[PDB]
């Protein structure tokens, strides 16, 4: 049996992120005396520096946070659309669809900073300066990039390379940096510095907020100071479902997390349980999946909830998910993103971060549930999962991917419920995906192994099957679990640059 | 596909077979120590988290390069007891040295003595701070991995009869499963004693007395004098030039020179640093066997101044680690007990198993590697280092017994061509053809269908066996220097290793 790398184990805690530097920063915080929540903030901030090719200060964040008493917070750090945009705004320009990049794509407020404010005030114990120190140092000093990071820049050049604010930072010499080259981010360091000095909220109400708005002048961006000031993350409880002695939790809407819950209930109605889903018939897995994805079409801003064209391309959506758990049951399941890679490509002058293009997921069809409206939140691909067994923490997981996050989560979940002692083996397993947005019908099914190619081709009808190499095309997931003796185990996806780090 | 990303740093990187060990080295660097202080801490940590592959009762070999390009070849293999000899075994009615037991643990543990030398010549921190991570981990315990658990399971049948071993690694009478906490109180005390009296106390202080007293009644020939006279052999590494490259290996009695011989042989076939990576497999095997034939004369260096075919996989467990910094400083260190946990003999209250390295000696009087009192045996341990235009280029090595040169060579041929993705090189499927200096080549083992087909058609006269990717094909780690003096590190997916950067 081959394992990409050993699981990380600890009698106290394990940190699993898509960045070795980020995981180490979280571990150093713990070593310094902070709790896993202090560590979570340090890790999230570091990811905005070493993994901003998949997230950033200009993006959103969703999270499930569990304290030792079992209380779980569902934190929705999704920003709302500008009050200055609307369907008329686009039609007036002659557009019938929101652009994927540019000033008219960056139409929702970055919600991550606000989510940090909530986490810090409710769970942190350390000074904000100590929490953000690692991120600031790494941004100013720089770090030698990996091949995967280099590839991200190369793949982005054709779509956002025209934006000086982005190219001047990630392609300083006019070419794509090679692995090993040092990426320094002085402006980004300054943005973190300001929040360190004025607090997380200053991103929307202080000096940084003014710098952001001023730095967008001339771009045409509709984002205003008021959009930033009125932004507030949504705090609530996770949605969930029980399966035998297990309870599976997911981030609530406008996150698409509930799709996983619906899928499980569907599998359950087919006669499966926590002991048998791992070997469930593939046809039943796809049937219940599409029924769950069907209900997914109604997901949007929660305050608004009270023959579609077939997909012909691979999944669209870049993000970074990380988990941290301790022997006492505390845990975080956090995911953050700009939506498409680096984002819109628009960088507010002097801030060092790209505004997310999450708003391009909105539709201009007025009667569709997810129609663009000023101040509204859009259906969100981000989701975070958590599992309890007999009321105690069992697992904390999540995965990168746009519309495929539920599918990757489910494949991992079905195995984890059977046995959670070797999470890495589970992460290593070949996967399948069937990408399509809430506006599309199922297209081709992608698989990483000949075995899946055969099983799918024979059991799944009317579907084109495509064999692909193992890669982030099938997501990037991390996980931490709790095993006998309250020992924490962590694992990171070989599809990404992640490394799970233990701390005792 | 890459098992895990390379670890990069503008300062330094630590690559070992243990995530805890690599992290401890990082903490040392964060305290202001140099990579040599970190190397000592990492080596000690490995004696706690990887004692299924090494330990205080084993040996160590190392190549150490300072910022000035000065390279020390440190031979930390202990010599045989003065009380043993061929007559000693014949008098017992034996024609071969046993692999386990008191009569197998016949060479002095040389690792502590090697640390003494490294500490005195290269260290800057107090010994108490360097050993703190090891002591704490031994005392507090750590959850074992599946690989570690598997090591115990495989050892139970051969050394499970020894109380000193079973009481530590199988405390509940059964094999601990992954995740179970392994505490090692006695080991922690052994390390504490050295932090109080120095590394050398293992041979001439309180720990030394405890070791000898702890062997009373076992029949062990190891005496207080054997310990006191042990001293690591310090000298220069052997090497060969290939284009602008300088390839170094640990000197004899290490089998490292075998790699040097192999490279020269490949060079005689027309290959160079730019083409060896795609050399004809028949040439690779031809020169390998010629190098392995010269390997038969390797033994104690002071003694250097029709064979049966092997019928089984390689024998030899080890842990290798490397650390390099942007200034060219580097360490290529390897340590082992030889066979897994070792002889199985644990000196009462010390928490470590005596190595069974002495079982490699032959009782054939006229053989170069014949057992002699106070003599060192041919050693499977080897550490490699590479320079390019006189500057540090790579630091590498790999676990394995008689296959170490083969694993090194496959890595070396690739790294000489390109050293920017060392992890990819480590991930690549490998082949092996294990056999001791006393045997003729047997079957050839391979990790891929491709190698199977290629070997089966190009190498005639040998059985070829397909195997799953595992430590049967070694466990290697590497640190390299790329443009801008950026350090890159990688660890073998065949082991529990993780490469950790320090910035």
């Amino acid at each position: 049996m081959f394992r990409s790398r050993p699981n990380a184990l600890s009698q106290r805690s394990v940190i699993a992120s898509s960045s070795e530097l980020a995981s180490l920063a979280g571990r150093d915080i713990l070593k310094r005396g902070g709790n896993i929540f202090d560590a979570a903030l340090a890790v999230s901030a570091m990811l905005c520096v070493t993994q901003n090719n998949l997230c950033g200060l200009g993006g959103d964040l969703f999270a499930l946070i569990r304290d030792e008493n079992g209380q779980i917070m569902d934190l929705n750090g999704s920003g709302q659309a500008s009050r200055a945009v609307s369907i008329d705004y686009y039609e007036s320009m002659g557009l019938t669809k929101i652009p994927e990049r540019g000033p008219y794509a960056a139409i929702t407020v970055p919600g991550i900073a606000g989510s940090w404010d909530e986490i810090f005030r409710k769970f942190a114990t350390m000074d904000i300066a100590d929490i953000l120190e690692p991120a600031i140092r790494t941004a100013s000093a720089g770090f030698p990039i990996t091949q995967n990071y280099s590839d991200s820049i190369a793949r982005s050049a054709p779509v956002i390379g025209q934006y000086r604010g982005w190219s001047s930072i990630f392609m300083p010499n006019g070419s794509v940096p090679v692995a090993g080259e040092i990426l320094k981010q002085p402006d980004l360091a300054e943005s973190f510095r300001l929040m360190s000095e004025e607090g997380f909220r200053s991103f929307y109400d202080g000096s940084l907020a003014d710098i952001i708005i001023a730095g967008l002048e001339g771009t045409g961006s509709p984002l205003s100071d008021r959009d930033l000031r009125v932004y507030r993350p949504l705090i609530g409880k996770p949605v969930f479902t029980d399966l035998d002695e297990f309870r599976i939790y997911e981030t609530s809407p406008n996150s698409q997390g509930i799709t996983v819950i619906e899928w499980i209930r569907g599998m359950e109605s087919h006669g499966y349980d926590s002991r048998t889903m791992w070997e469930a018939k593939i046809e039943d897995i796809f049937e219940t999946m599409e029924e769950a994805y069907d209900k997914r079409r109604k997901i949007t801003d929660p305050s608004y909830m009270n023959g579609l064209p077939k997909r012909d391309h691979n999944d669209i959506g870049d993000t970074t998910y990380f988990s941290i758990s301790d022997s006492e049951g505390r845990s975080v399941s956090i995911i953050q993103s700009n939506y498409m890679g680096f984002g819109s490509g628009i960088v507010p002058k002097g801030t060092g971060f790209v505004l997310q293009n999450r708003g391009s997921y909105f539709t201009l069809q007025r009667d569709h549930p997810n129609a663009l409206m000023p101040g509204k939140r859009t259906f969100h691909t981000l989701a975070a999962c958590m599992v309890e067994k007999e009321h105690d923490l069992y697992a904390s997981l999540g995965s990168m991917g746009g519309d495929i996050q539920p599918q990757v989560q489910m494949q991992i979940l079905m195995e984890i419920l059977k046995d959670n002692t070797d999470p890495q083996a589970i992460l290593d397993k070949p996967r399948w995906t069937e990408p399509y947005t809430i506006y599309e019908a199922p297209g081709a099914v992608y698989v990483e192994s000949e075995e899946l190619y055969r099983n799918v081709s024979k059991q799944i009808s009317g579907r084109k099957v495509v064999l692909r190499d193992v890669s982030q095309e099938f997501g990037t997931a991390q996980i931490t679990t709790l095993i006998r003796g309250d020992v924490v185990v962590g694992a990171a996806d070989p599809r990404g640059d992640g490394i799970a780090i233990p701390y005792s």
